């Protein structure tokens, strides 16, 4: 049950994409003991990490990859377009490689800076980093099943 | 046994997704007399339904491949960006590996977690079962026809 | 004078009442303009997200000159249909580019349209329009295509 | 110097679509006298353009590839999913055949078959018509010269 | 050091001028002026991804980055090319393994007015500096994994 | 048994407004022979409905109005803001004078001048304008009843 | 004690809107075992609500009026406008009279005519009108508390 | 010929086009009805100035119609529907109150970001929709005297 | 002394409390009990606007205050009821010239689950402290004036 | 004589807001020789506006009120109820109390509270408080041009 997860996560809003990667790494770790390593990676923006998650994928040293991100409306520019095309480049190198690739690159409907919003992100990251957890081991899983 | 069909479905919404797994294996029988044979894989989210259904697919076992989730709006994050990823995903995968990957990976316009809602879908993807099933049996039938 | 081809028409079961509208009207002026000239062979295919990959493999059958795909995407209130028009709409231009084989796309997304009288007329009325159409791209690019 | 453009037009809203194509020829025209030269090539709907573009591309007899069409909410049908396809379509083909395949394939915001809304378009096109022409003069040389 | 391939639309120079002018300043004080910072012109933003894969195939270049502000024109609609462009460099990045960093921004509001256009004009200058600490970022990050 | 009612219709699309105006006009005499009256007032566009509404209504000789008008999406500037005040002005009226003022102030959700487009609008308003009759003899009579 | 509702109620959905009417009257019947008398009242369309609640509240009679109707988007026309004139009617008559008028004049996000859908509404409703009631029996009592 | 005075109310903002209608008005109406209709304008700073104007103005009951013109376009920074929306209704309930037609010319163009293009279409445009606004003027004041 | 009437929809009580107890002990808190916080139950928000009035019209309220959750159930249109409501306050104070505040709120977004209900249930109370801030300022400015 | 203009200003986004007022007193200060005086009135929301607005405008005391408050979508709840509510309001109670009641109830398109955003309305309202007094003056005059 040995195996190596890459956790690839965006500079941007590190404040709360971290509890995701902390809360990722925990229940990981939490239910592999240590079986299951999760090497990390950090990127400028979501959208370098679609390549990130290619180059990595193809050493052929991880059994699963992770995009973490918070891709929001900045309020100035479209986020969408980009968002778009990370969750479509993710996809895109799974297919390619072969490599599961799970996203916890997430974007709300409304945020705006500010602490009521902050918080409850800040907060529900953590869950969604559990959230990753297990399902990065149940496909990782899935995946020997099959083969 | 006559031919194969993995029948690819989330974790997410089971209790909805599982009566269109449900309803797609029962019509099948009641349309083949388990001549076709379903083969059920779980996945995490639907996020997982095009790189399992490209493995699945490729190792040439299935004669169809179906991908079942219900992706909907779930009133925190934007749900398109992986529906979309999802869906084209399949799309991509079925025309690469040349295996039907129906869709059951539905999208409805608006559910929000309640009693009237669940029971709607946990209604409607019976129906949703029994038309993959169909769907199904006759893409299957179709494509043979034509070599 | 006449030169000669084939054209895989493929449909999708629902809304047949109304998809096959066009497929009737797309033959129909394929026989007035070319008379048998050019021959279509229909093709059935259950949702319209099956289209794609039908298409690909009539098309690498090097038989046709253009696949016409057809096929009634509806926002059916319940779910969104946009996600598969997408797929298909896009999936049908990855093919003709993959085989450089023309796929025609009468695969319509209405804005509006509640099942009604109404409605259904329109459309069912209107996809003869639109058959018509298919057939003079289905002439226009195939001889397009050939002069190359 | 001199190379050749390969213009791949919509037959759909001639009169407008048309505006663009002769302000292209024209401007390149003055701005290299017969040196470029300009091939005009038909195809029914901006759905046809980019395996059209991908075919004519690979001939490698062109050194940039312009697409026109008026693609319009016809307020039946969605435009979009198409207009989607063709610009993405088109991108696709550019990106791996690496030819230079400019896009006048315009949709506009809003376009009911009306005097003011065909007469400006009609007229606007031909605006669009030029910097294709010198969007087209500005890749072509902008590479060959990356090249070197 | 390494070089980057900084293409930059045409349209609306005057503004995307002040990312690129920036961008190139960055880089020579964060880099003490050892990353050569080629400057290439395309007609408009749909032109950049062909470009950045040349450029990028060429290997000359640790990164590449795309410039433009495609805007929503008030006649025609912007975000298919938007769409198109900001796949693309994800598309050619990926195809490549060169990265391509974005500074191909699609504003909600922009009527060309005073306030607007100073606005804008200012914020490429921010814009250009972050792409210049994401370019160094990125580019860093890869080859750290290369080793 | 007899009353009469306003129909007030906008002069916009009167080729479709009319098709209601007839419709209504004739089956209301084609169920009550004749008994009731229906006048008809044209007026502009549908923002000059609401307040011919109101004098006539006021004028207390009928027991009902009937705006009619085809409020489109002109493609060029925004219809909603009038059609919002305009059934909502014919809503105000109604209340103020407490006299019935049905709505057949349609807004189609598309509606480009197309052949299509007119021809089926040409055709709805006919069966619009019949409910409106059926509905005019309805809450007219009802609210006699309620009277009594 | 005893008081009297005026339920007005609009024909189109019937089928769906008289399950509201049925639970309504039931409902309240059964909280009220017949205490609190239920005057049921047709009318064409929701938009004719405001007028009859009005007309209806001046009398007196009532100590509360409810509205009931399905207000759905046709898909042909747009209905938002009357959705608003109406509950923004009721909304008006309400304070105008001062007598609660209720609104079970639901206008649903999706709602395509089909089977799925109407049962879905047809039951629903039956939910809907039970909340009128006690929404009813609450409102008129806190109001009456109110006159101490 | 019968003569009645119309009350021509503009907003000063865009002028550059409202004026056209103006004067189209006016044209026609000089035209149509030989200068037995006088057109009195009333300058006014925005669209929002008009409804009380118009007020005004109808209760002193020397005009048989009056007329609000301004160009109500979406700013790009502040959202201009609100505005536009209480206009058009004041209007429409000065009407009512002072039971003097109130005509719109009062238009909201879909998309306009003072291009040189936009700019040359709405100013010629309005001149159309003045013309029309005459016509109807002419309409409605015949239209009410038989009553 | 001076009273205000706190007009509360029933629907999503658990939420629309925290804003009514906050409104209150805030209310109580910047004016040491001197005010009269009279709690109004009523139905929907829809039968805000009316009591809203019928009270203002008494006399005996200062400032009176509409307080619900007007969401977007998922099955039909808030946003009509929202804006009848929103106005119909908004209408009855201009007539009354009594204050009217708005704790009527619609969030943009809130599907029935754990995270969304929590957060609310926690924002309603900071929405009840600036409810009482400016019942206190906007009664007070208006006799700042007369 | 003398003339005073009522400004009530929302106290949310006092910083930006300021700005408006500050420029807005600024402007008419200089375009009247100092003969307006600039009654300021603060008020909590943008929605408490209206009546104070009113209120004042019955005095008879200013020619003109102006409302100023930054309505923005805060991200949570929606704005463009009230925003409406308001922007209404002010127009209600003007054409009421026949008293200009002028807005600078700004609700932008974008407004997440960042810096760019910030400063940039900060800077705008400066600009916007002068059109305000440029407009508020206009009227005024207007007005006093039509009573002969
Ligand atoms: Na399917
Ligand atoms: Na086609
Ligand atoms: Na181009
Ligand atoms: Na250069
Ligand atoms: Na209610
Ligand atoms: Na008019
Ligand atoms: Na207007």
């Amino acid at each position: 049950t040995s195996f190596k997860i890459a956790f690839i996560q965006a500079r941007w809003h590190a404040d709360i994409v971290d509890e995701a990667r902390k809360s990722f790494v925990a229940e990981l770790a939490a239910k592999t003991g240590g079986s299951v390593e999760v090497e990390i990676f950090d990127v400028p923006g979501a959208y370098e990490i679609p390549l990130h998650a290619k180059t990595l994928a193809r050493t052929g040293r991880y059994a699963a990859i992770v995009g973490a991100a918070f891709v929001i409306d900045g309020g100035i520019y479209r986020h969408d377009f980009v968002a778009t095309a990370v969750i479509n480049g993710m996809m895109q190198v799974q297919l390619e490689t072969e490599v599961p690739v799970l996203s916890v690159v997430l974007t709300p409907h409304h945020f705006h800076e500010s602490k009521e919003h902050h918080d409850f992100f800040h907060a529900h990251f953590k869950v969604k980093g559990v959230e990753a957890a297990h399902a990065a081991l149940q496909i990782v899983s899935e995946r020997s099943r099959i083969a």
